[PDB]
């Protein structure tokens, strides 16, 4: 009856429940086929059927309402939306959308949004005099997001070495400078599971650009949010398109007062597919990037803002260097001075299987006044004094085994003023 | 009625006063867009719109009249103006036009200014008579800027220490050596504080490249 | 069964020639026609005629006149196109008061030369043209018509200036586009708005 929880269940109960309503070889098919075949019998009923999704505006002039369970994939389950609905209710690319779907009629192969009740979670009267994102005035980041946990108490000292290293707050447009075989995966699944665990009211998301299968199965286990992702076999338009629902969806979710933290991974596989996609200018640079190619991903990295009148959009990407490509380090060069924090990793510390590899003396913060206290600050300070004089390998396991030994953070600021 | 004022007015307010006048879904869209559709509607009534901005000349002869309020981006609200305006009154890229816009007819995108009444700060006569930068001739600084602030009393010393390293005139050419996290964004700061505060005369202007929002 | 349809349809007088009606019988109706227009224009009144078809209003002229003893391509002799030229030339505006509208079709790819020499000598004689593909029929969009293609001559006169204006911003964002791409872009739009003011209107907004 309800579009949203019939995808959600698994796919052997699926079946079961096709075969008792009527349908038949439901067994050996795809399960987006599945989905279609069952809410057109179930149709024929005459009950009303509910659906939701994230809207998006092609070219043409008409939308479809995508579904995030399905990475925004194109399908026959794809509710369809007519232009005049759009004068009605002034929508763009990437709000959500829930209503009533009617049944299709002959000669459509999508289902038609009869009536819409609810907008971003939102009356649609209400959405309608939203202001728009780009007319917001950002801000530099004074949330303080606290990335240690401790009730889990675990043995990896990655969350409190991060805050350490460099403290992470609302809105900041921060990336990660990760070389290959240096714990880049990992580095943002431990991230995730504190902001999941310490800051459950804001919204985590996670989008994946080339990565394997069984590499966004474990994700979706292991991060309690919204994770989309898009495989390598997929095209490069692919890529593009899954790039701007994410950052649509978020703008909009800003928009009504709520805070959005998006896990990037990666810029350079992003900016791969964008100068694909992109047409030749009839002028190449250097390494077969074009300057125009290049501009898209800014638009998409740079939309991370802090909104004065209220929410935040935090962006954190990952950057890979030393990969034996030439495009590859064209892109990083480009994106070094635009963010908000640097988190530079190291493969020699990675080869000593000290984790993590996190070089101390390159990473760093800007603003961090307004994250920290007048107290937590100081004692920062004093760390990265001792810090600097050692080596980037040195450090860690002297950091290590510092704080190994230690409950929290505070117990280990304490045991340094003893020096 | 006046555009500079209106580009000052805050976006929560001009979705209000779009509201009243008789316009609809001004909300979800753009801030450069809202101010002409408000023009628009407002044109119709009859009364004289006020416009000004900073012109530029492009290369096929036409210019705009962009505004610094929107960092001179190119906008549906730009002023257009004719070439035969530009021989009636010279001008160039960089100066100061305020006058009178007359609503855009069919077929154009732009507003078009109707009757030029100050240029410069300054009787458009006036202004015609004006020697070029180029012809002038340069000299070395004479009239010493006071970049310490008294007043203040800050913990901050950097304004002491300016003044001590090397002193800061009228027409400098100077230039900073910043290495990449050494207080560089701070360093023009507490200069601009200063020059704002002890010389409220001078105009100041920043300019900054590949900067974050 | 065709003629009968369009009486009970068209409100107005309806006359009509069939097939099993000799050559003969249709060119005398269409003399009467055109002469009963004529002597109603000379009354101040103004008359719509509804043509349909000059090529097979020529195939009629073509059999009944004699041969002049000189066949040309396509078998249509010089003087037996002379007389549908005199038909559809008579639509003029009357300076002192009433006019005459003809509006007629042509037939094209057919399979028959001839009646692609008919065409041609009446391609330009019209002071509109409206030109139909087929191409854009089989897609089930309707009406089936070339905008790029399709044209009129001193529209000024009857549309406003206000109104001209904006035709012409149509045609700009129109010509770029294939001729059946251009349909299915302009049904859409036609679809959800009123009048062809509300229309006009919003392409004013891109
Ligand atoms: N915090 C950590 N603690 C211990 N081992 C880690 C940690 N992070 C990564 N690793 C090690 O790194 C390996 C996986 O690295 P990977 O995520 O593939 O690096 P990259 O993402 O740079 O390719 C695992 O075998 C794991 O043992
Ligand atoms: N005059 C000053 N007094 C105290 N601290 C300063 C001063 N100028 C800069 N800083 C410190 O520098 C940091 C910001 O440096 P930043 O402006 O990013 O350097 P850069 O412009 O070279 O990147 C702040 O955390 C601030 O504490
Ligand atoms: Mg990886
Ligand atoms: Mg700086």
């Amino acid at each position: 009856m309800n579009l949203t929880e019939l995808k959600n269940t698994p796919v052997s109960e699926l079946i079961t429940l096709g075969e008792n309503m009527g349908l038949e070889n439901l067994a050996r098919m795809r399960k987006q086929d599945i989905i279609f075949a069952i809410l057109k019998q179930h149709a024929k009923s005459g009950e009303d059927i509910f659906g939701d999704g994230v809207l998006e505006i092609l070219q043409d002039g008409f939308g479809f309402l995508r579904s995030a369970d399905s990475s925004y994939l194109a399908g026959p389950d794809d509710i369809y939306v007519s232009p005049s609905q759009i004068r009605r209710f002034n929508l763009r690319t990437g709000d959500t959308i829930s209503g009533k779907i009617r049944p299709p009629k002959e000669g459509e192969r999508y289902f038609a949004l009869l009536k819409v009740n609810e907008v971003n979670f939102d009356k649609p009267e209400n959405a309608r005099n939203k202001i728009l994102f780009e007319n917001l005035t950002p801000l530099h980041a004074n949330s303080r997001l606290r990335m240690e946990r401790g009730n889990d108490s675990t043995e990896d000292l990655t969350a409190r070495v991060l805050d350490l290293a460099s403290p992470i707050g609302r809105g900041q447009r921060g990336l990660i400078v990760a070389p290959p075989k240096a714990g880049k995966t990992m580095l943002l699944q431990n991230i995730a599971q504190s902001i999941a665990y310490n800051h459950p009211d804001c919204v985590l998301m996670v989008l994946l650009i080339d990565e394997r299968p069984e590499e966004v199965t474990e994700m979706q286990r292991l991060v309690k949010g919204e994770v989309v992702a898009s495989t390598f076999d997929e095209p490069a338009s692919r890529h593009v398109q899954v790039a701007e629902m994410v950052i649509e969806k978020a703008k909009r979710l800003v928009e009504h007062k709520k805070d959005v933290i998006i896990l990037l991974d990666s810029i350079t596989r992003l900016a791969r597919a964008y100068n694909t996609v992109v047409p030749a200018s009839g002028k190449v640079l250097t390494g077969g990037v074009d300057a125009n190619a290049l501009h898209r991903p800014k638009r998409f990295f740079g939309a991370a803002r802090n909104v004065e009148e209220g929410g935040s959009l935090t962006i954190i990407a990952t950057a890979l260097i030393d990969t034996g490509s030439k495009m590859d380090e064209v892109i990083y060069e480009e994106f070094k001075g635009t963010g908000n924090m640097e988190l530079h990793l190291s493969r020699k510390i990675a080869e000593k299987r000290v984790f993590p590899a996190i070089d101390y003396n390159r990473s760093g913060t800007r603003k961090e006044e307004l994250l920290t206290t007048q107290e937590e600050l100081q004692k920062m300070w004093i760390l990265r004094k001792i810090i600097h004089p050692m080596g980037e390998i040195d450090a860690m396991e002297f950091l290590i085994n510092k704080l190994a030994m230690t409950k929290t953070n505070d117990d280990f600021f304490e045991m340094m003023k003893r020096s």
